[PDB]
């Protein structure tokens, strides 16, 4: 069988999987039965992605297709964004997955910039302008094939190719930013279909660790964290490699490269997720220079040594 | 032993601007000087030029703003920069800019944000913003660029990023996608860089793998042509297999029927060429990929494409 490995980054050359951002840091959290069940940054250690998990750090919380409706009067968000896949391919929702792959995973508002370059008339004229898509609005319905989003421009047209880039997200007031609560794919009154299952550790001692990011914020004071359970490169590692998982647990190693002491030792669950032994809210204190590195897979009984 | 991921058109990342490839595209031979500074790279793995491993670091900034030069320059907010990374900006180092600065002539549009350290912790503020490559402030090989902001809403001494989203045509301010900025500002030559890129072989063309960005007004087709996809120079890096000889010979192929496509020539260098005449945008289906075939010498003659 091909070997398990993971890509040799840095912190720093690492991109978090539910948001375009660097990784910033690595927290380890205490417990308190929090559902994590993010849809982004999902891939099993033999290369299957999950939830809304794609490829590019391009298509994380980014929307593509066309707007159809100006809505005004009847919505604040006011234009409505009928949605293609991120590739362009036309979206089908009766496909077995939460919502189009890309779709952001969190509750509370996406600040980006949509834009467009028409197709017809005038050909290759453009517009962008900062806009914002609540998660929360009757509007997103993503799984139903479309979101709208607000903008203070009114300079938008509509049936000409529109794409939404995210930046960051935006704190107002009733419209706080919870990154746990996944947002109603369909709408409200509607729950959530195809997801992939909530994680937590098993095994008394040990919490999650996550890739942490800062990402930006329009506004409302916010330290702007997502955490991720696997970054974005390592996605895309596994998926190339597709090696296949010989336990249930890898056992991965921190290391120094220059010293060549391993910092701490971590399990990486074949469902792709990590946890560490440690008791409390950890940010953790690792040299720059430093990464994971695959050991050896390990049985169900395996204690890890306290981090 | 050398390889090229497998991704299709789709799952490919520009390396010159954050955005999905579109298309693939050879382009006629005239005399262009095809030196881009992102998207830089070996295929033993060395990244050159300004050339990071991100795609969050393309095109992006990172610093503070130590000074409000309104007035005085239409890009009134002057950025020291650090490195994407957060640690200090060096001057000295044998590079062109610091990593992950534009390599064309024109303005990028994107945002900048802000959240505070220090005075009013955690509070936050995010607006469009624009960065002119042909301003007299766009010095990144000096530690600064400035933007401007229809916005008046930043403050000096906090910690700021810029986030490219696309670019934006403006009277007296023309795209040149292959034209270096001055990384020194003004009446400055820039040094460090990754070498010009041509072929040279009769009857080939450079291959680009085409992006069309967003554009915040003006008529533009938003094209912006890199020599390797931002996946494989990640690839290359974690690979670094040795090279062989100067050419990698590579096949496109339909994984589907196994049929190859075409064949092309991947150079140590890190670039493709093609044997075709004129430019033309390939058709291509969805689901093909290139794949390494064999070391071969520069003077390999190419099937017709």
């Amino acid at each position: 069988t091909k070997p398990f490995s993971l890509p040799i980054l840095t912190i720093s050359e690492l991109t978090n999987s539910r948001f375009p951002a660097p990784i910033d840091s690595l927290f380890t959290a205490q417990n308190n039965n929090l559902n994590v069940q993010c849809q982004n940054g999902r891939c099993t250690l033999d290369g299957e992605l999950q939830g809304t998990t794609q490829l590019l750090p391009s298509g994380i919380c980014a929307f593509r297709g066309r707007l159809t409706a100006d809505v005004d009067g009847s919505h604040d968000d006011r234009w409505h964004m009928q949605l293609t896949n991120l590739n362009g391919t036309p979206f089908d929702p009766t496909e077995d997955v939460p919502a189009p792959l890309g779709t952001p995973d969190f509750t509370g508002l996406l600040f980006g910039v949509a834009s467009q370059r028409n197709v017809g008339s005038n050909p290759n004229t453009t517009r962008a302008h900062e806009a914002v898509v609540s998660t929360t609005s009757s509007q997103f319905v993503p799984k139903l094939g479309s979101v709208n989003f607000g903008s203070t421009s009114t300079d938008f047209q509509l049936q000409q190719p529109t794409k939404f880039t995210p930046v960051g997200i935006k704190i107002e007031s009733g419209h706080e930013f919870d990154q746990w609560a996944l947002p109603r794919y369909s709408g409200h009154l509607t729950l959530n279909m195809n997801l992939a299952p909530p994680i937590a550790p098993n095994f008394p001692g040990e919490q999650l660790l996550f890739f942490r990011s800062n990402v930006p914020c329009a506004g409302g004071v916010s330290d702007g964290v997502i955490d991720c359970l696997l970054p974005q490169e390592w996605i895309q590692h596994f998926y190339q490699e597709s090696a296949p998982s010989q336990s249930d647990v890898a056992l991965i190693r921190y290391v120094n490269p220059d010293t060549g002491r391993t910092l701490f030792e971590a399990k990486l669950h074949r469902t792709g997720y990590i946890t560490v032994a440690h008791s409390g809210d950890y940010p953790l204190v690792v040299p720059s220079n430093g990464y994971f590195r695959f050991d050896s897979w390990v049985n169900q009984f395996y204690s890890l040594a306290p981090m």
